[PDB]
């Protein structure tokens, strides 16, 4: 499939334990994948002073559309000083390892795999 339904833990950002992906913009868009597919990704929601507390590069999970089943459409770029490898709408986070943190909430997304 093309497309993936997904319910993804929303952590608080003080909470997580694994603070990203990896060390380059291709292992952490890697990384996120694998995590997504395995169940083990959680979603962080940007606010002021989040990203700061979070290792780059960045996984962000972007709206690439305008909802099948509850499920917002979202794909993944990447950041890394300030460059950002990927075009996509607004941001609804960032991705980090889940290594069983207990989430806020779920976010229900539809991922472009």
């Amino acid at each position: 499939k093309t497309h993936v339904q997904l319910s993804l833990p929303v952590l608080q950002v003080r909470d997580v334990l694994v603070r990203g992906f990896g060390d380059s913009v291709e292992e952490v868009l890697s990384e996120a994948r694998q995590h997504l597919k395995d169940g083990t990704c959680g979603l962080v929601e940007v606010e002021k002073g989040v990203l700061p507390q979070l290792e780059q590069p960045y996984v962000f999970i972007k709206r690439s559309d305008a909802a099948p089943h509850g499920h917002v459409m979202v794909e993944l770029v990447a950041e890394l000083e300030g460059i950002q490898y990927g075009r996509s709408g607004e941001t609804l986070g960032v991705l980090v390892p889940h290594v069983g943190e207990i989430p806020v909430a779920y976010r229900k997304v539809l991922l472009r795999k």
